[PDB]
Formats: structure tokens, sequence, C-alpha cells
């Protein structure tokens, strides 16, 4: 395989969403199954190898991929090829609002996040503390980050037409490359969308063989 794409799950979703291979010989996907960006970059050093790589992310998803990406520059490592963020309001913007403390948080507003259906109240208690613990990794994920551009490597946005994330077009400003965003029918969950899937991971493919042709 040419390149190694490493996908970022949402909450929910047991990282098998992105279980996307065969394509047919272009991507080995390794996906991540939930200061700990530290756990993340040297157990990606016995995947990467020195082939090229790209982050892909999904909501949380989104804010872990960022973190890992200038967590890697932060120990000079190499960036990801390309990071591909989904359905995640950058932290800078007008729109963003902080993520409250754990013990600031009531179940009932937990559900709400597991919503992101209602049907399922009584659910809630045991999936109670899966979640809490995936919004504290979000919390850090968010919290002290960078006003500047750290990264370098290009970015591109993709999102829903009737999603809840919004204003992603501000996630430019956390690099120097070329920042791209697509908007796509569907909600917070429109990748899931065969059609749409099939257009991101096609532009994921064209996008990191641009970027690996020669420097001429
Ligand atoms: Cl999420």
């Amino acid at each position: 395989a040419t390149f190694k794409l490493i996908c970022f799950p949402w909450m929910g979703g047991g990282s098998t969403h992105f279980a996307k291979w065969g394509q047919d010989t272009h991507d080995l996907l390794e996906v991540h199954s939930l200061q700990l960006v530290d756990e993340v970059v040297c157990a990606l050093q016995p995947v990467i190898q020195d082939k090229p790589f790209a982050f892909f992310g999904h909501s949380m998803g989104s804010y872990i991929a960022f973190r890992t990406a200038l967590g890697l520059k932060e120990n000079n490592q190499p960036e990801p090829l390309h990071l591909f963020l989904s359905s995640a309001t950058p932290v800078h913007s007008k729109a963003w609002h902080r993520i409250p403390k754990d013990d600031e948080l009531s179940e009932e507003q937990i559900s709400h996040y597991l919503m992101e259906f209602a049907e399922a109240k009584e659910f809630v208690k045991q999936c109670s503390p899966i979640i809490r613990a995936d919004l504290n990794i979000v919390r850090s994920c968010t919290s002290n980050v960078p006003s500047k551009a750290v990264l370098s490597c290009d970015l591109t946005c993709f999102v829903g037409s009737e999603d809840i994330a919004k204003d992603m077009e501000a996630w430019k400003d956390v690099t120097s490359g070329n920042a791209k965003i697509y908007q796509l029918p569907g909600g917070h969950f429109y990748l899931l969308d065969p059609a749409n899937e099939k257009l991101i991971k096609n532009y994921i493919i064209k996008c990191l063989e641009v970027s690996s042709i020669s420097n001429f």
C-alpha cells in the first residue's frame, strides 16, 4: 500500500465504520479505538515506518487528529501529509462553546451529547461513564490550543448541510497550508451516506497522490 490513513472515530462508533480497506491497494487504514497525545505519537511509530500518512477524523476525532498532528510537530516528527477534519466546530471561532467540566455536567446534559434515538433514556446510565470520559478527551483536545498556525500540512474540512458543526471555514487558521471546505448533503453523519463516503474517499486518494508528486 502506498499511503497510510489514520482514522479517528466519533463518539459511539466503535472504530468500525472506518474499516475502509481494499481500494484496491492504496490505503492501509488503521483506526484509533477509544498529555494523552504522547501515548498516540509513539504508538503510530511502528505502523508509520517511513511511509507517507494522512489523518481523518469525525466530530470528536477531528480534535484528536488535530492535536496528534500538532503533537507530532512538537517532537520534530513529520506532520501528516494531509489533515482531513469532519463535522467539528473549530476551537477558535465565533460559534465555538467550551465544553463544561465533568463535575458541572448532569446526567441529563450527558444524555444530550449521546444523541449528538431519544427513546433510549434508561440506557444512558450505562453509557454515561463512556460518554463522560470521551468528553474528557475532547475537553482536553480543545484546551490551551495555540492561537498561531503551528501546522503546515494541507487541510480539508468536510461538513453536512444540516450539520450541527458550524464555521469549519475557520479551521484554516490552524495551518499555513492550503485550506479547503466541502459541504455535502446530510446531517452530522452525512459521511455514512455511501455516496458521501465515496466522494470523501476518492478526494483523500487524489489529495495524497497530488501532494506526492516530485518537486520539479
Ligand atoms: Cl463525537
